DNA sequence: CAAATAAAATC
DNA sequence: GATTTTATTTG
């Protein structure tokens, strides 16, 4: 457990960060390689990938201990 | 495309 | 209420 708010598919978040880590960001061809698996619209597939980048910056605010 | 705060949702 | 995880957002 320990977390808040709960998130989609463990498999979209997965691909997502598989992908992520072969580089950054990747294609559109790439895109709806995920897309068509995660049933996504293509376009939110894009905004979960900006979402990545936000999401490691809070995993460094909470490694902190400061509260 | 990128950094992300709002914002909802769970606690 | 606090945290966390996405959509709306402008550069």
């Amino acid at each position: 457990g320990r977390k808040k708010r709960v998130p989609y598919t463990k498999v979209q978040l997965k691909e997502l960060e598989r992908e992520y880590a072969t580089n950054k960001f990747i294609t559109k061809d790439k895109r709806r390689r995920i897309s068509a698996t995660t049933n996504l619209s293509e376009r939110q597939v894009t905004i979960w990938f900006q979402n990545r980048r936000v999401k490691e910056k809070k995993v460094i605010n909470k490694l902190k201990t400061t509260s």
